[PDB]
């Protein structure tokens, strides 16, 4: 259909996953929102969610669903959201948007990490879209520097600052064969608050919004 | 003679490692004060300094140093400062006292790493000294449950908030047996901005003050 009905078909193909009688973690952004109109249906079968943004929180508030802090959830069963790319490995790239931080933090607290999203942001190797960066301050420039030294070409969002203060560096050029092994030589990097790499823990489910459906990728 | 002249030898005996027209990576805490003293002493022979403290800033202003931001710098021949716990290997634990992140990211610009510490630091096997963890406020809970699955026993220090906003999380009863194994799961979380761990990056050289006088450890 229209790359956007790919998102909702997507975004509703997820309800699937929701258990009633549980607590959910709600992604951030265009692909998520459709999920969480989906979700709307079932409150009242559901405990509450978990959201990783105040645009997410607000609409779910809206939509009568009670949102729980971070720090009032000893776990997660799933936590469904999109992402900027992600290849065969279910490795993905992720904080091109909104929440780079919150949603990494969500996913750690989440047993199963179910990724929405269209086909295009199917690829064979992460790299082709900018890997995000969040980084304090005062360490911008020797990350810059580093991030140079592993291969891409780090470009500062000027004029932003993360929630949690911080700038963000956009790394552009890499062509990240090895998303675990470069997501560790990152997170090494003093300075680096979060890479936008979920390798070490990346999707465990995906629902592929391809013209032919949705197609549902596994383990 | 007296844990505090310890400190002070050592302090003195790092000035021999300061080059005439460079600028200086220095520390903070009681040791490296005794540092900054002796380097008072080569105002106008080197080019200033890159300050992990704003104590540390304050006392070099007034020494007549000029102190440069991390930012106004693209490298460092040296960085002086004290530890928490060195082992043989020498890699430390920092960050009890103040600035965790500030002195890690100084450290990976500076090309080497000179520790000055009384002998009292000296370990056979990091972890006896809790080991610090700056935090994201929003992941205190989800890192706080990380640890102890790594082993540890993570005690919040109530009251306190880095001047990047964040909380600590002081890790007790860990053999750190892998301090770089350790480093590297504990950055691998998301929600941590930085582990008191310097064991990927080390001390280059070590001055330890003993009794005896101060022994020169390298490598």
């Amino acid at each position: 259909m229209t790359q956007d009905e790919l998102k909702k078909a997507v975004g509703w193909a997820a309800l699937q996953y929701v258990q009633p009688g549980t607590i959910v973690g709600v992604g951030t952004g265009s692909t998520a929102a459709h999920f969480i109109d989906a979700l709307g249906t079932m409150k009242g079968q559901i405990e509450g969610a978990v959201s990783s943004s105040d645009a997410s929180t607000e609409k779910l508030k809206s939509l009568g669903i009670h949102v729980f802090d971070l720090n009032e959830v000893d776990s997660l069963g799933i936590y469904v959201d999109g992402a900027d790319e992600i290849n065969g490995h279910m490795q993905m790239i992720k904080g091109g948007g909104a929440a780079l931080t919150r949603e990494k933090i969500i996913a750690s607290v989440a047993e199963k990490f179910i990724c929405i999203a269209d086909a295009s942001k199917q690829v064979d190797i992460l790299g082709k879209f900018p890997l995000p960066v969040e980084v304090i301050p005062m360490a911008r420039s020797a990350v810059a520097r580093q991030l140079v030294k592993l291969g891409g070409r780090p470009e500062y969002r000027q004029g932003v600052v993360t929630d949690n203060g911080n700038v963000i560096l956009d790394v552009h050029g890499m062509e990240i064969l090895d998303p675990i092994a470069m997501e560790n030589a990152i997170n090494a990097i003093p300075g680096v608050v979060t890479v936008g790499l979920f390798a070490n823990r990346g999707a465990d489910v995906a629902l592929i919004g391809t013209p032919d459906g949705v197609k549902t990728i596994v383990k």
